[PDB]
RNA sequence: UCCAGUA
RNA sequence: GGAACACUAUACUACUGGAUAAUCAAAGACAAAUCUGCCCGAAGGGUUUGAGAACAUACCCAUUGCACUCCGGGUAUGCAGAGGUGGCAGCCUCCGGUGGGUUAAAACCCAACGUUCUCAACAAUAGUGA
């Protein structure tokens, strides 16, 4: 079910955290307000990202018209976050 | 190994 | 440069070039100034070396992983950041290589950024200066 935050994996793992962060914000902003965007390069969390929209509809729109996008030479695999983000839970 | 310049 | 005040000389360390006549030369940050706030100490001042750790950058092996506290293994690299007397924050200035503005081109201006911690060793000798 639809959720403010989207989960993206299959990201290029050779890309630095700073770079990936601005590059994600640049292609997703055109869909709505973005509270924050979580990115780690751990063993467990690499290749993936979380993008938090302020509106649930923005998430949905982004998921749909961006799925499979060639992001850094690698199709994106956007899906909904299985759980709500901290920023959102401690907000509403 | 020595010598100078520089720091 | 020469390491707990300052300068000089010596030892000594790094870069560059040279062979006793040792060329000529390149190169190069502690220059100016001594800031504001809070905090800690009995005392605020390291251009040394090393060992750990973390961090960053390259590749290599693994990894398709649903998180919101950093955090897989490995080889190689780091030897540029500086001054403002401890720490954190900020501000001022310098040095550096980037990105903009300005120019005919430079200046000049703007901005962001630059390896940290812990431990151990060393911080000499001569002269001079309070
Ligand atoms: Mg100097
Ligand atoms: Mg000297
Ligand atoms: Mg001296
Ligand atoms: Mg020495
Ligand atoms: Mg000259
Ligand atoms: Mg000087
Ligand atoms: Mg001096
Ligand atoms: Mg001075
Ligand atoms: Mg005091
Ligand atoms: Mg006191
Ligand atoms: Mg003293
Ligand atoms: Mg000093
Ligand atoms: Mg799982
Ligand atoms: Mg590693
Ligand atoms: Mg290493
Ligand atoms: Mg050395
Ligand atoms: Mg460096
Ligand atoms: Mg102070
Ligand atoms: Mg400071
Ligand atoms: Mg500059
Ligand atoms: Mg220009
Ligand atoms: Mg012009
Ligand atoms: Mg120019
Ligand atoms: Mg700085
Ligand atoms: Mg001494």
């Amino acid at each position: 079910r639809p959720n403010h935050t989207i989960y993206i994996n299959n990201l290029n793992e050779k890309i630095k955290k700073d770079e990936l962060k601005k590059s994600l914000h640049a292609i997703f902003s055109r869909f709505g307000q973005i509270l924050d965007i979580l990115v780690s390069r751990s063993l467990k969390m690499r290749g993936q990202a979380f993008v938090i929209f302020k509106e649930v509809s923005s998430a949905t729109n982004a998921l749909r018209s961006m799925q499979g996008f060639p992001f850094y030479d690698k199709p994106m695999r956007i899906q909904y976050a299985k759980t709500d983000s901290d920023i959102i839970a401690k907000m509403k």
